[PDB]
Parts: C-alpha cells; structure tokens; sequence
C-alpha cells in the first residue's frame, strides 16, 4: 500500500500569490520539470508499481514535483520558504532513502545543482 499523497487543497490555509512564489513556478519548477531527469520525480513514489515496500517505512515526509506543481497552481503557499522547504525534502528523501552512487541519486543531484542556481536568485520581494 501506498499513502496517501501529501496535501494539495485546503481552504483553511490562508493564501498568497507574490512575485517569488510566482519565480518558484515560472523559472524553478518548470525549469526542473522540463529536465531529462524529473521523471522519477514527477509524481509520488508508488511504492508498489517499484516493488519498494520500506520506501514509507523510510520515508515520512513524502514530496515530489507533482506535488508541488499542483501546490504553486492552486496556490497553496503563503510563502516561498515552504515551497523551497518541499523541494529540499524531496531531495533529501532521495539522498536518505537510496544507497549512494544510484542512478537516482545522480538524477536527484543534477536537479538540485539547477535548483540551487534558480534559488541563488531567487527576487527580492515586491
Ligand atoms: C528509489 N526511487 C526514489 O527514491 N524515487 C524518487 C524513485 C522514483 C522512481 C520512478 N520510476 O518514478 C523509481 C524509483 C525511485
């Protein structure tokens, strides 16, 4: 069994559209999107299509880009910090997760150089 995929909508949460969420998804998550390497990361891992069942054993904070592309067009952030932190935890579930020097682990890697360059300049609020 998979989880359930972490939260996209709820009306509760109060709402921002800004310029650096709107940098997030114009030059951050589309320029991971579009790379050659996000496809393991497109969407939540199914543990049971991968045949990874201690992936959830693992892995308690669950984050992917299809996650987090549905959470900049709904905006469901307040702030880029906690679009930023999902992007960190998705890499960090990664590097926890796997054993070094996998595929998976460079993929992750090659995305995160591109991450980093995109947040280094990240723009000053307006
Ligand atoms: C070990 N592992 C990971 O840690 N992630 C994120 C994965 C994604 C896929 C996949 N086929 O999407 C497959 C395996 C994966």
């Amino acid at each position: 069994m998979n989880p359930p995929p972490p939260e996209t909508s709820n009306p509760n949460k109060p709402k921002r559209q800004t310029n650096q969420l709107q940098y997030l998804l114009r030059v951050v998550l589309k320029t991971l999107w579009k790379h050659q390497f996000a496809w393991p990361f497109q969407q939540p891992v199914d543990a049971v299509k991968l045949n990874l069942p201690d992936y959830y054993k693992i892995i308690k904070t669950p984050m992917d880009m299809g996650t987090i592309k549905k959470r900049l067009e709904n905006n469901y952030y307040w702030n880029a910090q906690e679009c930023i932190q999902d992007f960190n935890t998705m890499f960090t579930n990664c590097y926890i997760y796997n054993k070094p020097g996998d595929d998976i682990v460079l993929m992750a890697e090659a995305l995160e150089k591109l991450f980093l360059q995109k947040i280094n300049e990240l723009p000053t609020e307006e």
